[PDB]
């Protein structure tokens, strides 16, 4: 339940507590070990999961205080996204006695050039200005053997592809290759054949499944959703149960009114700080309480294996976001159940995401039949 479980260096775990963290997000739970091991990693990854510190952490681990050569390289696409990347570096590893150093175009060549005169453990910058410092030979990455790509498709088009694969020639030839991408279109797939050994990959599968998910609508107006909810509630099998609504304020307006009608329930939403959805997160798997009321999941589909009910609270506008919310990666097998409140905006996009899925909602039964959702789990 803590990064102290990962039995990390003394010296990294105070950074990390003195920082505020306290339990992992699913990427950084599923990736820190893994990276521990030495597998190369790719990684299917959106914002606002703290993809960050999933590699952060493993480098601050792997890399030696007392070998004064780069020893990590982090490519992005931006100077925005290296700031924010030696941002967690720097604070992570405050004590750590580990030296990042940050290299961007709109900067002063001249400026990076004598910083690389002093010890750098961790190198994070741009395609053009890395490969610009390593041709030059100023920066010397012969033992550089951790090489990590953040949003790698950005860096993987066809203008900035060729640049990632001459920066790979001066790594020496046996690293390990972390990367982590929101998209993965044919370039991308190409460079990690070519150049991945056998990768454990992490939310890859690209279209999210609805098999086993039993889906049906409930046509309501906004005034009657709560009451159509605690209806649901009182007659549904619940083990546990997530319910999504379409904007943060309406998430925490919902929490309260389960809570006070004496749901037990916690809530999490994008507006809230990255280590308090951690929270939320593993509590609910732990099955402290049981329901979620969110705006979106951390995860990729749920992968909270007790729950067997979800509710669309309000519908949403696109296929994407409805699969997002109602399908998943995994356990093919799994059989649950996903109610929608459809009011009558709602309409047109009901008929649009069915059509769009290639899936049924139909209407909602007096009785909904428990071999459907229930299961011996």
């Amino acid at each position: 339940n803590t990064f102290e479980d990962f039995y990390l260096k003394r010296e990294l775990l105070m950074g990390i507590f003195e920082a505020g963290f306290e339990k992992p997000s699913p990427i950084q739970e599923e990736a820190i070990p893994v990276a521990i091991t030495g597998r190369d990693i790719l990684a299917r990854a959106k914002n606002g999961t703290g993809k960050t510190a999933a590699f952060v952490i493993p480098t601050l681990e792997k890399v030696k205080p007392k070998l004064n050569k780069i020893q990590a390289l982090i490519m992005v696409p931006t100077r925005e996204l290296a700031l924010q990347t030696s941002q967690v570096v720097r604070t992570l590893g405050k004590h750590c006695g580990i030296s990042c150093m940050v290299t961007t175009g709109g900067t002063n060549l001249r400026d990076d050039i004598l910083r690389l005169n002093e010890t750098v453990h961790i190198l994070v910058g741009t395609p053009g200005r890395v490969l610009d410092l390593a041709s030059r030979k100023v920066a010397d990455l012969s033992d550089c053997s951790l090489f990590i790509m953040d949003e790698a498709d950005k860096m993987l088009s066809r203008d900035f592809k060729t640049i990632i694969e001459q920066i790979l020639s001066f790594l020496p030839p046996t690293h390990q290759s972390l990367l982590f991408s929101a998209t993965f279109p044919l370039t991308v797939k190409e460079f990690m054949v070519k150049h991945l050994h056998k990768p454990y990959e992490i939310n890859l599968m690209e279209e999210l499944t609805l098999k086993g998910i039993t889906q049906y609508y409930a046509f309501v107006e906004e005034r009657q959703k709560l009451h159509c909810l605690n209806t649901l509630f009182s007659k549904l099998q619940i083990n546990q149960a997530i319910i999504f609504c379409n904007s943060t304020n309406r998430v925490e307006l919902l929490a309260k009114k389960i809570t006070d009608l004496g749901y037990s329930c916690y809530y999490s939403h994008a507006r809230m700080k990255q280590q308090e959805r951690n929270k939320v997160f593993h509590e609910f798997r732990q099955g402290k309480v049981r329901t979620l009321v969110c705006s979106d999941l951390l995860t990729r589909g749920i992968d909270i294996q007790a729950v067997n009910v979800v509710i669309n609270f309000d519908f949403p506008k696109t296929a994407e976001t409805y699969l997002h919310r109602i399908g998943r990666s995994g356990r093919f097998g799994h059989l649950g159940l996903a109610i929608n409140l459809i009011n009558w905006n709602d309409r047109f996009n009901l008929y649009k995401i069915e059509q769009e899925l290639g899936t049924e909602i139909a209407a909602i039964p007096a009785t909904i039949d428990k071999s459907l959702y229930v299961a011996e789990n």
